[PDB]
């Protein structure tokens, strides 16, 4: 398991601990430099927008456009560094794709890794939401809104069709990955009760690459597919990469059951996010119901 966020008072601040360091962070911080998109939008839903000056304008998708003239410090990849040292934040919130930069964040700013566990996902979402409330006196706030997800949560495993069984695939120029419970795309199957075609696929944030052999032999009844060429802007697209005569013979296919998930939530994983988790939760409930 990943090590959780653990924060201790100490008057004006909070000394904070998580698995990349430690950090006095200042209670009530007001220059927050927002790397990971999903606690960006728990800043929004918390009321917190007016704290943020800096946003990876680069990737900032369609549900976070209220963030768009913020000033940029680049893209969730590549990150701006002297943007964000002209800015002077007192703090700096990041996720797994800028772990690789802590070092140099760390010399600017304190800086919070607020990860989530592919293997304890929603222990890491509650922990990472809260300790971001604490740091604001909004742990009532957050509890509510925390209270709200589990609800949505129930609802959407409670339309589950136990009999049946899913593949997460990944489009990445023509090629196909696959994913499954645990991995990045994990909440589908760890969270959501939807079985998986095969348990054995234990993966990370890279896929068990296939074909379409793979995914007929396995004859899954929902294919959840996240196109990875939508964010890089690649002209290849999972639709046509899926239209061919072993796909077609599939359970999923022959009940339009291949779901094409919103990337801009799945892959750019704003899981974090109090708003966009919810949406996530609710695209794949209309989906199955
Ligand atoms: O460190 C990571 N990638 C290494 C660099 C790969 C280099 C190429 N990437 C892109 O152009 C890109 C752009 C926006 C979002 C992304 O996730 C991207 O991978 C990484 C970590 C967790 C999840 C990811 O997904 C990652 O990638
Ligand atoms: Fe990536």
């Amino acid at each position: 398991a990943m090590l959780p966020i653990s924060m201790s008072d100490e008057g004006d601040s909070f000394l904070v601990k998580d698995s990349l360091g430690e950090n006095k962070i200042p209670k009530n911080p007001s220059k927050v430099v927002i790397l990971d998109l999903g606690i960006l939008d728990t800043f929004d839903a918390l009321k917190l927008n007016d704290k943020v000056v800096g946003v990876p304008a680069k990737n900032l998708p369609k549900y976070l456009q209220q963030f768009k003239n913020k000033p940029s410090v680049g893209g969730v990849q590549q990150v701006d560094f002297e943007a964000i040292n002209a800015l002077k934040p007192d703090l700096i919130i990041i996720s797994g794709r800028q772990s690789k930069f802590y070092d140099k964040l760390k010399e600017i700013a304190p800086t919070l890794f607020v990860g989530l566990d592919n293997a304890n996902f929603l222990s890491s979402f509650e922990n990472n939401v809260l300790s971001v409330a604490k740091l604001y006196g909004l742990e009532k706030e957050a509890l509510e809104k925390i209270s709200d997800i589990k609800n949505e949560i129930e609802k959407a495993k409670s339309i589950v069709d136990e009999d049946k069984k899913a593949l997460i695939i990944l489009t990445n120029s023509n090629k196909i990955s696959a994913f499954g419970p645990q991995s990045r795309f994990g909440i589908i199957h760890d969270v959501l009760g939807i079985n998986a075609v095969d348990e054995n696929i234990k993966v990370g944030t890279l896929g068990k690459s296939i074909n379409s052999e793979f995914i007929l032999e396995k004859n899954p009844d929902y294919i959840f597919v996240v196109d990875r060429n939508v964010i890089l802007g690649n002209k290849e697209r999972a639709q046509g990469i899926l239209d061919n005569a072993l796909v077609a013979k599939t359970k999923a296919a022959q009940n339009k059951k291949i779901i094409y998930l919103d990337p801009e939530y799945w892959y750019l994983a704003s899981g974090n996010g109090l708003e966009s988790l919810k949406t996530m939760i609710l695209e794949i409930k209309n989906a199955v119901k």
